[PDB]
RNA sequence: GACGUACGUCG
RNA sequence: CGACGUACGUCC
């Protein structure tokens, strides 16, 4: 509340009537800044005009803290603040909710959406747009569109009263620039698309910086690796022999995916089991029933195979008992899934060394020792501190998972509760977890809870807690996920160690460590410049970047006015022709067919949510002899219960030519397409 | 459905 | 220098 020299130095440049881009590592300040930026500017204005500051924020969990903070402080002056986000919006007029209002605090993509529907003209009717961490405005992001919009506006002629572009943030960031002549070049480009003529950033104040914004130290600590690989072996083994058998169906299996020698329990081998899936999945015979068997035991085994490295990794990455129980319950999975002869083999198959993958897994001198170096760094932390609140990032969620059984199941370690923490993630299946539920659990840790195996959802702005202690597990980021990742150490004493085996992720650390002083000196040249000079260079580089989008401007190629059959993947039945297909939003294609009706089963949906205009109602799956494959969603538009497909799980196939083709987003898939009318 | 980041594979 | 795959995260 009371306005400190440190937090006030960085709004002397805001407060000129120019477009500034403020640069505070601090959590609190950050927002504190703008509180200050939007009072001044609140209290400049004649008698007879009000303003109409726009704050923007990417996430819900920062957007209802940003407006919380803005009601409590804006409650004394007078001025009205609602904000608008993807739930407030039940049919609100936007229009007369932006005309009526002072402060709004909508995120993006609803104003992405307004300029684009017609609603909101231009941003005249805006006089200072807050953007809150800048350093995300990339290609095509949203608040690049917003500043695409603005200098849209500004060049073309019709240029009215603009307003300011204040943007905050904690890291101007560096992108794939090696050298000093490049991270300059980069910075430049990220003030032109942001529209500013000064960074600001403290140069007179350093004291409070350094006495508030404590920073840890690094403690890389690679680690030895799978020299016993008993698990690896039997492992390997089975994937050699379901590959045998996958190659006695399929003769050419090696001539599909041309990218090298495939080897165990890397990413390589998932590309290659992906890319020969994707090729097998489109094998096409003239008999349309004994190929639609063999595509079905191809997809099996390259799930099957996809399946096992994943376990490899696990069991790599982590115990090899949570990779046993990963494989177990994968098998219970498709166990209740129907039992065809392919399942049943191979089920079979695994039952025979299952015996022996316990006896391995229970044997207590396979420990991996990337778990006796943690276990063992983090004894030591808790004898030499035992109230030390600390943070791991682990990049998989079953590898997250994983770490905490292992947390919870240790005698060792008994002093922690392994709170998790995921996040929504994708929003389509049973995974990731619930906005109110992340929320509980991040209140929980104070308090009940002192350890969380969390997955890049650690940082990304949100608030947390005082972390003392950070432990990045197999993880690696660039310079602005660095940047995050250490800011969580605030407190008197913390570190930021790093567990790794490959010597990759800490050749990236050692090179984030350059680029880091590299950006700083970047940003100390670019503030020791001139205002003129900068602006007409910014203003070259908004000009060649507006010739470079006018450019690149293809609205559409023609559209092939045929009548292809969407069927299913794993299955290869019928699904439905592609005449019966509708389009909703340019996004969402639906059917209407009633013989269409009958070829898919509905289940209840595990998190419902409506986005945009539609109730997230159940999710649809294929109805064969045994099928279970994911084909979209079924919800109602406004009143009409219809099913809306995904493409991505759907082969394409011409009557016409007979040769079957993918296609991954509905954007890529090119056809003649009619809008949805409400008639049938 | 859109967007971003990381790792990786091909020319 | 472009295409792609996976994982992760965010939004509508
Ligand atoms: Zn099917």
């Amino acid at each position: 509340f009371k306005p400190r020299n440190y937090q006030l130095e960085l709004a002397l440049p805001a407060m000129k009537g120019k477009n500034t881009i403020i640069c505070a590592p601090t959590g609190c300040g950050k927002t504190f800044v703008s509180l200050l930026i939007c009072e001044h500017h609140l209290k400049k204005f004649p008698q007879g005009q009000k303003g109409k500051v726009v704050f923007f924020a990417n996430q819900i969990p920062v957007y209802e803290q940003q407006k919380s903070v803005f009601s409590k402080y804006f409650e004394r002056h007078g001025y009205r603040v609602t904000g608008i986000s993807g739930a407030t919006a039940e049919n609100v007029p936007v229009e007369q909710i932006v005309e009526n209002n002072d402060i709004i605090i909508l995120t993006p993509q609803i104003l992405v959406n307004n300029l684009k529907k017609g609603t909101i003209p231009s941003l005249s009717i805006f006089t200072l747009m807050i953007f809150d961490e800048c350093h995300n405005t990339s290609k095509q992001h949203p608040y690049n569109m917003i500043m695409f919009n603005y200098l849209d506006q500004k060049l073309g002629g019709s240029s009215g009263p603009l307003p300011q572009v204040i943007g905050l943030t904690a890291s101007v960031g560096v992108g794939d620039a090696k050298n000093t002549d490049e991270a300059l070049d980069y910075i430049c480009k990220l003030c032109a698309s942001l529209d500013a003529s000064v960074i600001a950033t403290v140069k007179h104040n350093l004291e409070e910086l350094e006495q508030v914004v404590y920073k840890p130290q690094k403690f890389f600590r690679k680690v030895e690796s799978r020299i016993s690989d008993k698990f690896k072996y039997i492992i390997a083994q089975l994937m050699r022999d379901t590959e045998s058998l996958a190659k006695r169906i399929c003769k050419d299996l090696e001539n599909l995916s041309q990218i090298q020698n495939r080897e165990f329990g890397t990413q390589k081998y998932e590309q290659w089991i992906v890319t020969v899936q994707k090729a097998c999945m489109v094998f096409q015979m003239p008999d349309k029933d004994e190929e639609s068997r063999i595509c079905k035991a191809l997809f099996l085994y390259t799930s099957h195979l996809r399946k096992y490295n994943d376990a490899l990794i696990i069991s790599e990455h982590a115990r090899m008992k949570d990779a046993l129980d990963y494989l177990k319950d994968f098998f219970s999975n498709v166990r209740a899934a129907g039992f065809d002869e392919i399942e049943q083999d191979l089920t079979q198959r695994f039952e025979e060394k299952l015996q022996e993958l316990e006896s391995v897994s229970r044997d207590p001198s396979n420990e991996n020792p990337k778990l006796e170096d943690l276990c063992f760094i983090l004894q030591e932390e808790y004898h030499l501190n035992p109230e030390t609140i600390t943070i791991l990032f682990v990049k998989t969620r079953a590898l997250v998972d994983a770490l905490k059984n292992w947390i919870e199941g240790n005698p060792k370690l008994s002093f922690l509760k392994p709170g998790i923490l995921t996040g929504r993630g994708k929003t389509n299946q049973n995974t990731g977890m619930t906005l109110p539920a992340q929320k509980c659990i991040l209140d929980a840790f104070k308090g009940d809870h002192n350890i969380l195996i969390a997955t890049s959802v650690a940082d990304e702005g949100i608030d947390i807690a005082q972390c003392n202690l950070v432990i990045l597990y197999e993880y690696v980021g660039n310079v602005i996920k660095m940047i995050q990742t250490r800011g969580r150490g605030r407190a008197r004493g913390s570190k930021c160690f790093l567990l790794t085996s490959n010597a990759g992720v800490i050749e990236k650390e050692q090179i984030n460590m350059y680029k880091e002083k590299m950006m700083n000196d970047s940003i100390l040249r670019l503030q020791t410049w001139d205002e003129a000079v900068f602006r007409e260079k910014i203003l070259h580089i908004q000009t060649h970047e507006k010739f470079i989008r006018d450019s690149q401007e293809k609205p559409k190629p023609v559209p092939d006015k045929e009548n292809k059959k969407l069927l299913c993947r794993k299955c290869k039945a019928l699904a439905c022709y592609t005449a019966d297909v509708r389009v909703i939003e340019e996004c969402h294609y639906t059917v209407l067919g009633d013989a269409f009706k009958e070829c898919f089963v509905s289940r209840p949906h595990p998190k419902p949510k409506q986005f945009s205009s539609f109730e997230k109602r159940a999710k649809i799956f294929c109805a064969r002899q045994n099928c279970s494959h994911d084909w979209g969603i079924h919800v109602k538009y406004k009143t009409f219960e219809i099913p809306v497909i995904k493409i991505e799980s759907f082969v394409v196939e011409d009557i016409a030519t007979g040769v079957q083709t993918l296609y991954s987003k509905w954007k890529d898939f090119h056809f003649e397409k009619i809008p949805f009318d409400p008639a049938e």
